């Protein structure tokens, strides 16, 4: 459950928020592969309620109707058709399992769903799975309102309603079974791991007894005995009776307090500052780095839905993000997830963004397809940071370094720091208000160095930013406090 399964050398997954099958499919072939990414976390493939009021908000997929693949992305043919082009360029696809609850509670009766099967929320009728009042878990949740009102009672977070949605009995062998059902068609079709949406509202015991139920990855693609990566939502952020340590026994979980954190430091928050950061990982209190499944935001928090408030950093942020991106992708601590992106229209009051339930780029509540333009940025207002230079390189750049340990650290005492990875890799970031300019020990082999923020390595040469090492490991940085990004970042395969 531990391993992502990517294919050696691969060491991060994008999210590829709300996007269609047929888009997917076309980007593990035409850059995911070529750029070495190591996979796709897919929004809920499984038919959800179709929302109007307001109109198709993202969050309308988090409530599921049935276990179809059948969606605003595609359909059943089209999902499998992306996993198998997607595997067979070594790109793997992790799918973002709702399986705690079925929709609101209070949302009305009938076939607004995104494959028109019928559902009754008020009867609990969900004859599509099919699911019935037997199913959930209003005689088990204890609280006056139904809904979850307390926190500190770690019975209720998992036993009643979050926010009203229905709450699935997932100590039943029946209901363990139809999520089974869903998740080994899932798995023998191709699929090489799960986010697990919602677990610290389930209980340890009722995820273990359905990975119990889970078959092996498909022994077309995968090696005989591989199990499917399994990666928890727990949002722990240190006040509660719930550890996300509590779900270990199951496989990893999403450390939100990284991207809160790193947040902080970047925006300065608080009088914390990058030199902080020379013990970032267990140091700051975070999970074990073999149970982490990092990132800077997530389609939650990047629009304050989530956890981590209002020091994550988004694409809004853009040159402090990509700074954060990038030490993070430098950083050894967890398993990376770099987000992608839409753009909406933010529109803040009081402090809040009233637009923050906005659906993907659509027409008529159609999605709009990605777009690749000439530069390779994206059109229809998908923003793809993936696809940002200084993201993808820094992508390439974990895979160069991957297994090299951290070391040769150095700081200002401020928010001038470096590090390098072993001998293959190195990174240097200013975020001072004035001036880098040093010779620092980057423990490479001498040569010069293709500096992959500023530019990239093209036939031989740079087309940024180059960089000197000497006989000694020594090499000379010059970040300007007013540079585009002020961060170099050099590697073994960047060396011309
Ligand atoms: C690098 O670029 C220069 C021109 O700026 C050219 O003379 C040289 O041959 C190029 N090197 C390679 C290896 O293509
Ligand atoms: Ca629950
Ligand atoms: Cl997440
Ligand atoms: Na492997
Ligand atoms: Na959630
Ligand atoms: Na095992």
């Amino acid at each position: 459950q531990y391993s992502p399964n990517t294919q050696q050398g691969r060491t991060s997954i994008v999210h590829l928020f709300e996007w269609r099958w047929v888009d997917i499919a076309l980007e593990c072939e035409r850059y995911l592969a070529p750029k070495g990414f190591g996979g796709v976390q897919v929004s809920p493939p499984n038919e959800n309620v179709a929302i109007y009021n307001p109109f198709r908000p993202w969050w309308e997929r988090y409530q599921p109707v049935s276990y179809k693949l059948c969606t605003r992305s595609g359909n059943e043919d089209e999902f499998r058709n992306m996993v198998t082009r997607c595997n067979n360029v070594g790109v793997r696809i992790y799918v973002d399992a709702v399986i705690n609850h079925m929709c609101g509670n209070a949302v009305s009766a009938g076939t607004s769903s995104t494959c028109g099967s019928y559902f009754n929320p008020g009867s609990r009728d969900f004859p599509a799975v099919p699911y019935s009042g037997w199913d959930f878990n209003d005689g088990k949740c204890k609280t006056g309102s139904g809904d979850i009102e307390n926190y500190n009672d770690a019975t209720q977070v998992r036993d009643c309603r979050l926010t009203g949605l229905l709450d699935l009995a997932l100590e039943k062998d029946y209901v363990r079974s139809k999520i089974a059902e869903y998740m080994n068609h899932l798995i023998d079709i191709g699929v090489a791991g799960f986010r697990l949406d919602a677990s610290k509202h389930m209980w340890p015991g009722d995820i273990k007894a359905i990975l119990d139920k889970l078959h092996n990855l498909n022994s077309n693609w995968f090696p005989a005995g591989s199990k499917p990566f399994i990666y928890q939502e727990v949002i722990d952020l240190g006040g509660e009776p719930i550890k996300s340590s509590d779900y270990f026994g199951n496989g990893r979980v999403t450390e939100f307090k990284y991207g809160a954190k790193l947040g902080t430091v970047i925006r300065k928050w608080n009088g914390e500052k990058m030199s902080y950061l020379k013990n970032w990982g267990e140091g700051w209190g975070f999970v074990p780095s073999d149970r982490a499944l990092v990132f800077v935001d997530s389609h939650d928090n990047q629009r304050g839905h989530g956890a981590g408030g209002a020091s994550i950093l988004t694409f809004w942020d853009a040159r402090l993000y990509k700074m954060a991106v990038g030490f993070m992708l430098a950083h050894p601590y967890g398993f990376t997830r770099v987000m992608s992106s839409y753009r909406w229209p933010r529109q803040f009051q009081n402090g809040n963004d009233v637009n923050d339930w906005v659906g993907p780029p659509n027409n008529n509540g159609v999605i709009k397809e990605v777009t690749i333009n000439p530069d390779t940025t994206c059109g229809n207002d998908w923003v793809c940071e993936h696809r940002w230079r200084q993201i993808r390189n820094m992508v390439i750049f974990r895979n160069v370094v991957d297994g090299q340990p951290f070391t040769n650290w150095y700081d200002n005492g401020s928010n001038q720091v470096a590090f390098g990875r072993g001998n293959r890799g190195f990174i240097v970031f200013n975020n001072d208000d004035w001036s880098f300019s040093l010779t620092l020990q980057t423990g490479l082999p001498a040569g010069t160095y293709c500096d992959v923020i500023s530019g990239d390595k093209i036939n031989g040469n740079c087309t940024g930013i180059k960089i000197y090492v000497s006989d000694d490991g020594k090499a000379h940085f010059s970040i300007s406090n007013s540079a585009e990004d002020p961060f170099i970042a050099i590697h073994a395969e960047s060396k011309l």
